[PDB]
């Protein structure tokens, strides 16, 4: 059936706003999974965990017989999607269960892993979701084989379907570079936002980069990737190495033995693939990437033989069954344990990308100390599972149960507790007037207050007002925030801050992340008035101020937004039509078609662009709450061109008689434009609408305001 | 961007399940379009249609000073993609404004007839739709020009998104008949359920089939097309004529000239296209189809003129100015006047599907009884104009407004007026208890309900279980719904409504219909009783019986299911895969994925497979309400394998001992290996569900027994 997508490659689409309805969830509107997971029996989850790991199914027997190796695979792949350039990927909504994930070439074989955990998660039922249920299985993989975890949390809720994330633009899975879509360009860079190597691969190509066995080139796309996904050199490779520690590769015979993937496989398959012809298909026949190698002398118990053998060894290369280029310590013994005969060993065995923590230089040096000293090494790769696999659950108030660790992380962005009573409805309501007393603009407030909470991204739930870290760097340096505007509004609020606190009893303050967000209610508030309306913006306190020593200025860098439409702001110039980019920052802003309809309208009356530009501005009352900007769009007395100067700006000019009214972007001119969006547009410009525009447009700001306020969840 | 549809371009698709989402809807989740629209001041609006009609804008100037006739096409495309076959497309939703129909070639120019439209709607905003509003406007188009109409009724509401319809599969615009996804295979025999002849075509190619100009080919061509959108002979010839009466064709210069459709245009074209290079590109040199014919000598006035024309003369075939195939009138004088010079006059033209009403044999004794008597010719087209842009609004119970005809008509399925006192709680106890007591089965009871209410589709919203229509022709006598079975049924529940009835004082009386969906509650509460679970399913009384002479034989059989997943039943192999099928079903049903979810597996253990079937009863208790499918479906202690005997049948098979469990078809295996439909399965599977399986399924099953309530609404 030929579909619009067909017709209309190139049309912006909207249904990534929409996914996630009540529609296609099976759960209750009123189901609280932290309701439901806080009476879990964690306990009695993890006793059962545990006797699964020794187990054995006949359908997909265990390699000596003991599971934990797949599933630290499974819970690492779980979490090794995560890009920090969009926050998207990552365990946190449980994703490797739907399409494209759970059939990626390199997740191969975990169809078999979460199968293993269906009766599990039979059992407890809605009490522990499956995202949380992966990463839980690793912990006590983990835990079995004597390691000992930095901690657990849950509250990953579960998802019902696939989340729309650009994967790369290749057409053939695991494609190598240089083709015509190619994720590389010049001296190999890979194209943001992409964390891995190849389509379906997690991070680097096992083998080296497209697949030429060199580990010291090999190490360049280990660390380019592993950075993209948040990691430093130390986490690098406490991580490689830690999870090297256990298990084994799948190789045993040719490649081509292995069928469908399972979004491919036969119906009868029931949601398995990757069916094997080699012998028996499983077990000690198994094919999951086609390396055969087993790193150490005790793949069911934690040790620090994985760099004994890495550094005790003198490498060469050879080929496993199904000839993928791997690495032999030929000089060894045969000290390794087969995972199924006990009457074979095997000698020690390597990845190029193992090798690549030898051989690379800074990598190295690390290894090293880690062979020297495995507590240093045990620390480091606990410290770095937890971040791993909780990198993108979003604010500390959000972990739930008894495992979490006490320890507050840097990588959290944390939030320091708030040991004072809050301000109440008096009190916001004599700083709104404060505020508005002090001279600060409808304009100012609204953008300080939008540039504060629009950080905010629900991929990895990072950003947002809470911490006021817009004072702080980088957030009070970045160009879309207008950095001498910003500190100027900044020394007025935290002067009315002082004074407000200085006047109080018994212990009562606001801080300036609360004062921020209520200065803008009352810029919201002003703007309302000023087109004649009363209105009441609702405002939460709560939040609490970070100091610099608590905030990663580096890892705060991938929150900068170099594109945001609410505010007519293109960093540069990108092959991307702006419009495009719209749409992906509503996504993350958590908003839907309408949502994002009414707040651009509403913001660009309000005074909200950068620079001031008068670009969208189609009202004659700026800082007024009015619908304006949609009236003024649809009117067809006013014909749209764009300028000689610039093909993304234009110019709208009376029909009749070629008077210029406007100038606009193509943000702007969308909403003219896209047959779904002008159907919005129609609605908040139509005479009966004022009401409706000032209420929706209140109700989207609080929202963005409350993105991150998980304390009030 | 590559999406799972590129990889795997033949998996399931659920989205449209999940289409008209709260999240698209700018409406808030209690807007009420019916009562909106009952507070319109509809004679308000009238009167500024009417205005409307002759108040030329320079940027489409009006033809011959009036926008009648470009409105009574507006309104006649708006209604003309109607089909029988799924009862998709049709005025009903508004839909000509969003993609692929507000760019189909056939609607070119129609996006300067909505905007037009605009300062209309926006003076009204919510209480009136725009699916309302294109209806009205050609009716108030045929009053403006001296017809008066049948009546007109209100309530389309607006939709904010695409339908997902299938309109072919043809990757070529207006591609010809025959080539790589023909619609077309044998004797020119056209595929269910489409309606018209090439894509983006509202029924026929105005020149003739394939392009070819014999007016007698294509007669049979607008026969099947029309018989496809529920019109018949006269209605048929009745309606092309009347619209004909009216307006132009626009032709002036070649095709070529003509730019990119509104979804293909450029941002600043601000939602419209075809933009003309040819002189003006407007009014006096409009390019639309590329024909050039001006029916009448006065088209912007009701007259008998086109009967009068296509008789009084022989045709010549001629070429349009873009050189297309149409007629003019041998020997005559110009007649015909010119759309914007006073000075030029035009000899009469027809196109080629004109010829047709005189040509083909069945026609022209219409058209020549239509000649002879204007009055007949004048209250068909009325009457077929009123059911044209009506046909997909439901029941009568929906129509809205001051101007609602008040004569029944046979194709609206009537349902009589209720004259009496209904049941209340005591009565409906009663006769659950008569119906248990008659010993009719759970099964049979089911069985009956769901076969009577699951006759409703959404798209046209005909069907359902109101009219009792189950025990007339032709529902009576369709397989699936066991016609031996069925009648045994309905026997045993006749003589308990006779007693009932009999019983009574003071009018108290029991329809059939009301009856029959009685006695499948009882089915499913005495199937909670089986399974130990003490349950009430909600009825709603005041359904009527319809009777034979108001159940039309030949246009209920659109409504047969010749596939019914819920009931495992195919009628025969068609190439769609089953579970493509079973979507499509839950879709006309107004089903989200959880909610077809739930009602299959609850079906399939009360017994309601066609045949008693064991397909997919994957339970040991048959006729309890258990969550037993879902349990046993993915229980990985069974093998599932196609059976040699036919690929669609499987057999479940203990994976140890090679015993025999269960057999399923597609529709029952698929719920354990798409990946979405998988996840919900688990929900419903898990040792926590029973309850909120059972709670779910009385919810689902209530919502199917009141599809057609719109007496309730
Ligand atoms: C440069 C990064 C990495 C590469 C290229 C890599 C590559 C692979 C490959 C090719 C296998 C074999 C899959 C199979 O044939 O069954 C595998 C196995 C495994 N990997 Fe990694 N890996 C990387 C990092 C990780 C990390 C960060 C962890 C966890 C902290 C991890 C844990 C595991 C485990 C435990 C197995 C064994 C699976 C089993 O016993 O069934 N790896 N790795
Ligand atoms: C065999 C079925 C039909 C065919 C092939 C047909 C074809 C066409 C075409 C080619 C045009 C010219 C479009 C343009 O160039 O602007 C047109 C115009 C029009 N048609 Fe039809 N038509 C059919 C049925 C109908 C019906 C059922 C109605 C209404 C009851 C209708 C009412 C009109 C009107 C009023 C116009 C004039 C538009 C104007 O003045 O701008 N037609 N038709
Ligand atoms: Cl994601
Ligand atoms: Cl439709
Ligand atoms: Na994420
Ligand atoms: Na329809």
């Amino acid at each position: 059936g030929t579909s619009n997508r067909d017709w209309w490659p190139n049309q912006l689409d909207l249904s990534i706003l929409h996914r996630h309805s009540s529609l296609s969830d099976p759960m209750g509107k009123d189901f609280n999974y932290a309701q439901a997971f806080e009476k879990l029996d964690l306990a009695a989850v993890k006793r059962d965990l545990h006797a699964l790991m020794t187990t054995s199914q006949d359908w997909w027997p265990a390699d000596f017989g003991h599971y934990g190796g797949l599933f630290i695979r499974m819970a690492w792949h779980s979490a090794g999607t995560y890009r920090t350039a969009d926050g998207r990927g990552g365990a946190g909504e449980g994703q490797q269960r739907f399409a494209p994930l759970n059939s990626w070439p390199d997740n191969a074989n975990l169809d078999k892993a979460r199968r293993l955990l269906w009766p599990i998660k039979q059992k407890y039922g809605r009490a522990i979701s499956w995202a949380d249920l992966l990463i839980l299985t690793g912990n006590v993989a983990l835990e079995s084989m004597g390691f000992k975890t930095f901690g657990f949390a849950g509250g990953r809720a579960d998802t019902w379907e696939p989340e729309d994330v650009y994967w790369g633009s290749e057409k053939i899975w695991l494609e190598l570079s240089g083709g015509p879509n190619s994720r590389y360009s010049g001296d190999r860079q890979l194209e943001n936002p992409l964390a891995a190597v190849q389509m379906g691969l997690i991070y680097v190509n096992p083998q080296g980069p497209d697949g030429n066995p060199d580990p010291v080139a090999a190490a360049r796309d280990i660390r380019d990737t592993f950075a993209r996904m948040a990691m430093n050199d130390e986490e690098t490779v406490a991580l490689i190495a830690g999870g090297h520690t256990f298990g084994k590769t799948h190789g045993a015979g040719p490649a081509s033995n292995v069928g469908a993937e399972p979004e491919a496989a036969g119906i009868e398959a029931q949601g398995l693939g990757w069916k094997s012809a080699y012998r028996t298909g499983k077990g000690a026949d198994a094919i999951t990437s086609g390396l055969e190698v087993t790193w150490t002398t005790t793949p069911t118990q934690w040790s620090h033989n994985f760099f004994e053998n890495l550094f005790g060894y003198e490498w060469e290369l050879t080929k496993s069954p199904a000839g993928a280029h791997q690495w032999v310590a030929k000089g060894a013994d045969a000290v390794i344990p087969d995972a199924f005969d006990p009457s074979k060993k095997h000698r020690p065995t390597m990845l190029t990308t193992d090798l690549s923590l030898r051989f690379d230089p800074a990598y190295e040096k690390i290894s090293r100390r880690f062979h020297e000293n495995p507590e240093q090494f045990a620390d480091a790769f606990a410290r770095a599972w937890f971040k791993l696999t909780h990198r993108d659950m979003g604010p500390r108030a959000r972990y739930l149960g008894p495992e979490v660790p006490a320890e507050v992380l840097l990588w959290q962005d944390p939030i320091p507790a708030v040991d004072h009573p809050l301000i109440d409805a008096a009190d916001a309501a004599e700083l709104k007037a404060k505020v508005l007393a002090s001279g600060l603009t409808v304009s100012q407030l609204v953008s300080t207050a939008w540039a504060a909470a629009s950080t905010f991204r629900g991929s990895d739930k990072r950003g947002g007002a809470n911490g006021a870290r817009i004072r702080l760097a980088p957030q009070k340096d970045w160009e879309a925030n207008q950095p001498e505007q910003l500190a100027a509004v900044l020394e007025t609020l935290e002067a009315i801050r002082t004074a407000f606190n200085g006047a109080q009893r018994g212990g009562k303050q606001v801080s300036l992340a609360d004062l921020i967000v209520l200065a803008g209610c009352a810029g919201v508030e002003q703007a309302a008035k000023n087109a004649g309306h009363a209105v009441t913006v609702p405002f939460a306190p709560g939040r609490a101020d970070a100091s610099q020593e608590q905030t990663d200025v580096e890892s705060m860098a991938v929150l900068e937004p170099v594109a945001d439409g609410f505010r007519n702001y293109l960093k540069g110039k990108y092959r991307v039509p702006a419009e495009v980019l719209l749409v992906d920052k509503a996504q993350l802003l958590t908003l839907s078609a309408p949502e994002m309809t009414v707040l651009l309208g509403g913001l660009r009356v309000l005074g909200a662009n950068v620079g001031q530009s008068r670009h969208g501005v189609f009202t004659a009352r700026e800082q007024a709450l009015t619908n304006d900007f949609f009236v003024n769009l649809l009117d067809m007395g006013t014909e749209w061109k764009p300028t000689a100067a610039d093909a993304d700006v234009f110019e709208g000019r009376d029909r009749a008689t070629g008077e210029l009214k406007w100038t606009g972007t193509r943000v702007d001119l969308v909403f003219g434009s896209h047959s779904q969006l002008r159907a919005l547009a129609e609605v908040y410009g139509s005479a009966d609408a004022q009401e409706k525009f000032v209420r929706d447009f209140v109700a989207v700001w609080n929202k963005v305001m409350n993105l991150d306020r998980f304390d009030l969840a």
